[PDB]
């Protein structure tokens, strides 16, 4: 039938990786060149957290993005009374002069007096990425350098070509955001090199990320403001442009969309690459109560699932994500799609889907790892359609993306009873009117992308073993070449 199955998730997801218990908070992805591949370390969250002593440092091996190998504890969280009772997001790397890891993080104070430092950036090292020692004597306050006590966080590492170590520290300083700058030889000395760049406004770029790919210079951050909570970027032609783009707020948006990446439903995403390709790892947030709908008050839940994407790099220098090619190639398995409902202006003709404004077609049930595409042709480019999951015949609500070009952004809605519009996704509208879709998903999260233009992740319980629909909106679409492929 395709009536709504209450499905459910299991423990642990393979892919949009997750561990039997618990969630993964901040990725800090880092490509070992010993062992070539990349260790995800990541923040472990669990439901509940402990008051004082939360957030260690878990790690995922990956060689792809699409198959992960558990690393369990790497670097755990200090003692109640410690100033990293609580670990935050850090970086990591490898030193061939003393064949260690160095993983700088974030030792977070639990109830700091108003003279203590809540936020101080402090290290452990490894040998071999199993055992992890931490230097119990380095600690860097911001405060020392005339940065913020207690907003001190996220230390980025990436050594440019000269050989210099550079480490960017998510601060403030005199009532505005800054990305404070250290510089080392060995990575155990530390000089002041001043700001790095303003954050623009009132502004809070949390998790920044600094890389060169091809020949422009990016700042990948996530934004903390409660009306973004969205993965955004910068770039420039050379380390100093790159900078310049929030100086005096200027506001120097590298594309016509602010940088955005993806929407509310991506964060703390940060990159590495394998010479290849630079993928990038955040999180899907969880839902309270497992409600699609219920997105949070102002932020989301902080943590849940591990979501790589790859990015790419269009000739003017802009960004996009895609999947990865091993999260594709992991879909082998083709399954039949029928018809199961129809409803309003809506043709079936052989394998072509034809819907004018109110029509749906309701399509037969998904299984658990599902790959969907399909091609979408609109007639005009103010045209709007949608792509519908937990649809079962039977369904008073569901949760569909919308895209709508006339406003050139997808939406995420709950759609039918209780509809509402949740949060959008700016992307380049086709030209030709035409939407070449993949949607790839592990249980209950997936990523919808669009041309290489759109990389739309959301948080989707049930999706699974439910049918799916499309349907337009606003003017009429075409729909072809439908496949559904599993694992
Ligand atoms: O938000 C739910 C989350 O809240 C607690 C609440 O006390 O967590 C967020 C806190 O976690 C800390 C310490 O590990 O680190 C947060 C990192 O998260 C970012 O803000 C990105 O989202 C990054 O900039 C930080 O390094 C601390 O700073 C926060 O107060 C937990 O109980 C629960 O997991
Ligand atoms: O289900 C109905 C739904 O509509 C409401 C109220 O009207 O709101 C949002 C709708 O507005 C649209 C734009 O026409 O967009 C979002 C705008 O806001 C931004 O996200 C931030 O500034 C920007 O990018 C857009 O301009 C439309 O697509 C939505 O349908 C909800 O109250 C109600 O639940
Ligand atoms: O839903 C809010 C919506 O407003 C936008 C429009 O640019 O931005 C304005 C925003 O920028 C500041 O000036 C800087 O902090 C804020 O004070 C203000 O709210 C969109 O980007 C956003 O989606």
């Amino acid at each position: 039938t395709a009536t709504y199955f209450q499905s459910s998730d299991e423990h642990g997801f393979s892919m949009y990786y997750k561990p039997q218990v618990g969630f993964v908070g901040n990725p800090m992805p880092f490509y070992d060149p010993v062992a070539k591949d990349f260790k995800v370390m990541y923040l472990q969250d669990y439901r509940p957290n402990p008051e004082a002593t939360y957030h260690p440092i878990f790690g995922v091996a990956t060689k792809d993005g699409a198959t992960y190998e558990s690393l369990g504890e790497l670097i755990s969280c200090g003692g109640r009374d410690e100033q990293d009772a609580a670990i935050g997001t850090g970086g990591t790397i490898y030193n061939p002069a003393d064949k260690l890891y160095y993983t700088f993080y974030t030792g977070n104070k639990f109830k700091p007096s108003s003279d203590q430092n809540a936020q101080v950036v402090m290290v452990a090292t490894s040998p071999d990425f199993k055992t992890w020692t931490k230097n119990r004597t380095f600690y860097l306050k911001g405060d020392t350098y005339g940065y913020d006590k207690n907003d001190f966080r996220d230390p980025f590492l990436f050594q440019t070509e000269d050989g210099v170590y550079h480490m960017l520290i998510a601060t403030r300083k005199n009532g505005k955001g800054h990305i404070a700058e250290f510089t080392s030889a060995d990575l155990k000395e530390w000089e002041s090199a001043g700001t790095f760049m303003t954050m623009m406004w009132d502004r809070f770029y949390e998790c920044p990320d600094v890389f060169k790919m091809g020949d422009w210079w990016y700042l990948i951050y996530s934004e903390q403001a409660s009306f973004m909570r969205k993965v955004q970027y910068f770039k420039g032609r050379t380390l100093e442009d790159l900078k310049a783009t929030t100086a005096n707020d200027a506001g120097i948006w590298p594309d016509n969309r602010e940088g955005m990446l993806d929407s509310r439903a991506f964060y703390a995403g940060k990159t590495a690459s394998d010479g290849t390709n630079r993928y990038i790892w955040g999180w899907c947030p969880t839902r309270a109560g497992n409600d699609n709908g219920n997105v949070g008050d102002v932020e989301p839940e902080w943590a849940g699932n591990l979501v790589a994407q790859r990015l790419i790099q269009h000739e003017d220098g802009t960004l996009t994500l895609g999947v990865p090619d091993a999260i594709d190639r992991k879909y082998t398995s083709a399954q039949e799609v029928k018809v199961m409902a129809k409803d309003g202006n809506m043709i079936e003709s052989g394998k072509t889907y034809t819907l004018g404004e109110g029509a749906s077609v309701i399509f037969n049930r998904l299984k658990v790892h599902n790959k969907i595409s399909f091609t979408v042709k609109t007639a005009s480019n103010t045209d709007r359609f949608g792509i519908s999951f937990v649809r079962g015949t039977d369904s008073a609500s569901w949760y569909s993306i919308h895209v709508n070009a006339d406003e050139g952004k997808a939406n995420f809605e709950k759609d039918g009873d209780d509809a509402k519009y949740l949060f959008d996704n700016k992307f380049n509208i086709p030209a030709d009117n035409e939407y070449r879709v993949t949607i790839y998903s592990d249980q209950s999260v997936c990523v919808t992308y669009i041309n290489d233009q759109l990389s739309f992740t959301n948080r989707i319980y049930q999706m699974q073993k439910n049918p799916w629909s499309l349907c337009c909106y606003k003017g009429e679409i075409t729909v072809s070449d439908v496949q559904v492929s599993t694992y």
